[PDB]
């Protein structure tokens, strides 16, 4: 089992690719994520999902850009 948790993170997504870069990242974890949302203006990405926190702050970051913090709601 798991529930799906309210993830929120801080991704240094300034340049016109790494936002594609993490969305194609999450077309893989669709099939266990619920939910996403992805903001470029507030450099912030919410993530509706089982899977760990850590795991998404490793995703997210291996696409290139840096993760700054986040945290779970
Ligand atoms: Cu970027």
């Amino acid at each position: 089992m798991a529930e799906i948790k309210h993830y929120q993170f801080n991704v240094v997504m300034t340049c016109s690719g790494c936002s594609g870069a993490v969305n194609k990242v999450l077309t893989k974890l669709e099939p266990d994520v619920s939910k996403i949302d992805i903001s470029l203006e507030k450099q912030l990405v919410d993530v509706y999902t089982t899977l760990p926190y850590d795991f998404i702050l490793e995703k997210i970051k291996k696409t290139g850009k840096e993760v700054r913090s986040g945290k779970q709601l």
